[PDB]
C-alpha cells in the first residue's frame, strides 16, 4: 500500500539516518574487551543487541537503522553463507558503535552490563 504523508516523515528519518551514518565513517569508555575468538564475538554482539532492544528500544532502532541491520539475519553456497555471518557481525558492531557515538550513557549501561559475561 501507498500512503501520503504531507509531513513527509518516514522521508525525513531517511536524511537523519544518512546523516548519522555519514558522520561517522568521517570523523563513554568501556569496562573490558570483546572476546577475539570470532564465533564468540558475534555471540557476544547478538546478546548485546539484543538487550539493547529491549532495554532503549528507540536508541537500539536508530543505532540499528544506521547499522543496516535490517537487511541481515539473525545467528545456496558455504561462501555465500559465511558471507551472511560477516555482514550480519558487521551490523552487529556498527550498531553497538553508533550506540557508544550516540547513545553514551545507553552504552555504559550494556557495558556493565555485558561485563558480567567476561572474564
Ligand atoms: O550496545 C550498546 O552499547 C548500544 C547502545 C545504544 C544503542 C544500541 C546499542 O547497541
Amino acid at each position: 500500500e501507498n500512503l501520503y504523508f504531507q509531513s513527509m516523515e518516514p522521508s525525513k528519518y531517511r536524511l537523519c539516518i544518512d546523516i548519522l551514518e555519514r558522520e561517522i565513517r568521517r570523523n563513554p569508555t568501556c569496562s573490558h574487551s570483546m572476546p577475539e575468538d570470532l564465533q564468540m564475538r558475534l555471540l557476544y554482539l547478538e546478546k548485546r543487541v539484543g538487550l539493547a532492544q529491549l532495554f532503549f528500544p528507540a536508541e537500539a532502532n536508530v543505532a540499528m537503522d544506521v547499522a543496516n541491520v535490517e537487511g541481515t539475519s539473525e545467528c545456496e553456497t558455504p561462501y555465500v553463507q559465511t558471507k551472511r555471518m560477516l555482514t550480519r557481525m558487521k551490523a552487529l558492531m556498527k550498531t553497538v558503535e553508533t550506540g557508544r557515538r550516540y547513545f553514551p550513557s545507553c552504552y555504559e549501561v550494556l557495558d556493565k552490563y555485558m561485563d558480567q559475561y567476561m572474564d
